[PDB]
């Protein structure tokens, strides 16, 4: 037959593995990237999705679109898309009490649901494994925080019918980071797992209670608000104030250096998880300056202290609505790209008394990992 996928759609990055003889193998992508990006671009031409699409964002702010999961199954109508619509380059129009997000492609004006524009990226993960595997992609397990409701469950399993992808079920994110971990097998005993959810633009904290195979979904707490992206955007002011100081230039207006410099320090970011600083080379940032700077650890972590100490805040929120003690809870996986930060996994030990963090699994491919298990069993 075709080996059933496993997909975590993110709000900024999406991942698709497969279960084979016995062991789970993440797909990389045409860049060779382990996760590919939400993102869906309209040009004159073409109709560019991934890293194309984000590779160019600078350029077509208005006719590249990314936050799909925050649209999904809502309404126009809904307080939550009233409120993003606000920082979004791009289009979000009613039709008939449903948004839809307006682009130009190949000069005529357009109009999607959101769920096409998630099928498309769904698209693209398919496209990724069926590349690897040399066959066709059927059957998949697709991934949804547990928070969301039964219509944007639906509109999510919808996403996946479009890109002709048979949705064999859709799984909680949590759930799908403990099977990763095998959190899930019977051991005769009530097992309470904290997952702690970080990625790109949202912060999810779910306690977990497995009594004999059954998950049973405790408490969540969290930010939709709150994720690597706003760590960027510390960096982003950080280096326009320096600017300004050796040259007497402000860049804030010029969306292309701000765009260009924020690219630049999403990667700094990256390398500070392992290297203790990194360096920003940009050329011709503001008119003709070339940009050459750099960043250590210990500065990063100034920039970003009280958002990564309030990441504690919502851990203490889902113990005390679940009722348990931090001696209560046996495991805690790290999920989210964001946790590779050092400094978040020391504050997060500290917190639990020194008690050992489970991340074998790269984190920001544990969701998926999940999900390839889960879907190798039910096919
Ligand atoms: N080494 C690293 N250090 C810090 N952040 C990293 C590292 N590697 C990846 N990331 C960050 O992880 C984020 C992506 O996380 P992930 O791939 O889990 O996102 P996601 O599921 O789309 O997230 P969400 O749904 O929370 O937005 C980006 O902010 C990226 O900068
Ligand atoms: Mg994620």
């Amino acid at each position: 037959k075709g080996p059933a996928v496993g997909i975590s759609l993110g709000t900024t990055y999406s991942c698709v593995g497969v279960f084979q003889h016995g062991k789970v193998e993440i797909i990389a992508n045409d860049q060779g990237n382990r996760t590919t990006p939400s993102y869906v671009a309209f040009t004159d031409t073409e109709r560019l999705i991934g890293d194309a699409a984000k590779n160019q964002v600078a350029m077509n702010p208005t006719n590249t679109v990314f936050d799909a999961k925050r649209l999904i199954g809502r309404r126009f109508d809904d307080a939550v898309v009233q409120s993003d619509m606000k920082h979004w380059p791009f289009m979000v129009v009613n039709d008939a009490g449903r948004p839809k997000v307006q682009v130009e492609y190949k000069g005529e004006t357009k109009s999607f649901y959101p769920e096409e524009v998630s099928s498309m990226v769904l698209t693209k993960m398919k496209e990724i494994a069926e590349a690897y595997l040399g066959k066709t992609v059927t059957n998949a397990v697709v991934t949804v925080p547990a928070y969301f409701n039964d219509s944007q469950r639906q509109a999510t399993k919808d996403a996946g019918t479009i890109a002709g992808l048979n949705v064999l079920r859709i799984i909680n994110e949590p759930t799908a980071a403990a099977i990763a971990y095998g959190l899930d097998k019977k051991v005769g005993a009530e097992r309470n797992v904290l997952i702690f959810d970080l990625g790109g633009g949202t912060f999810d904290v779910s306690i977990l209670t497995i009594e004999d195979g059954i998950f049973e979904v405790k408490s969540t707490a969290g930010d939709t608000h709150l994720g690597g992206e706003d760590f960027d955007n510390r960096m982003v002011n950080h280096f326009i104030a320096e600017f300004k100081r050796k040259h007497k230039k402000d860049i804030s207006e010029n969306k292309r250096a701000v765009r260009r410099l924020r690219t630049a320090c999403e990667r700094a970011k990256r390398t500070l998880s392992s290297s203790t600083q990194a360096s920003i080379e940009i050329d011709s940032l503001y008119e003709g300056i070339d940009f050459y700077t750099s960043i250590t650890r210990a500065r990063f972590e100034e920039l970003n202290a009280d958002l990564f100490r309030g990441t504690l805040d919502p851990v203490e929120k889902a113990l005390r609505d679940a009722k348990l003690d931090k001696s209560q809870i046996h495991d805690i996986v790290l999920v989210g790209g964001s946790t590779r930060i050092p400094k978040i996994q020391k504050l997060l030990q500290d917190f639990f008394n020194g008690k050992e963090l489970n991340k074998s699994i790269n984190p920001d491919e544990a969701v998926a990992y999940g999900a390839a298990v889960q879907a190798a069993i039910l096919s």
